């Protein structure tokens, strides 16, 4: 990738456009991320139209001789508007 | 999935924990999503430690007789803490 935006740079860009303090913006982002993780961890899906949806998937146990038990996965599905934006 | 949280429910949960109005919380979320899409569309990666990173990938042209030209993809890579949370 060209550049790497970290959380502080994301907070600074967003704060500039909302007018909110960097402190409030940052707590709001941190809580948004916690709520999404909590919800998906419970087996729910979070849909953000124009961005995408977070959700979980299932992995069955699989052998490779080692053994891997079943797990859940973190799934992100980008929405049309995100994919279209990245293709321009 | 069990339940589906939409943007208004995500805003209501977050607003409750920050104290911010639902209006401010919602504009902050909308701007965060726009900034992430803009950044990835430029070829940058956004890293949110404890959640994950957004980025793009490349798809080369491929034949299947139909023809599909090269595209860019939307990539989300969940961080350790998200995966561990979903596996509990």
């Amino acid at each position: 990738h060209h550049h790497h935006m970290n959380k502080q740079e994301l907070i600074d860009a967003v704060a500039a456009q909302t007018g909110a303090s960097k402190a409030q913006t940052g707590e709001t982002l941190d809580t948004l991320l916690e709520v999404i993780k909590k919800a998906v961890s419970k087996g729910d899906a979070v849909q953000l139209i124009g961005f995408g949806s977070f959700g979980s998937g299932k992995r069955a146990a699989r052998t490779g001789t080692i053994k891997i038990p079943a797990a859940k996965t973190v799934k992100f599905t980008a929405g049309k508007a995100f994919k279209d934006a990245v293709n321009k």
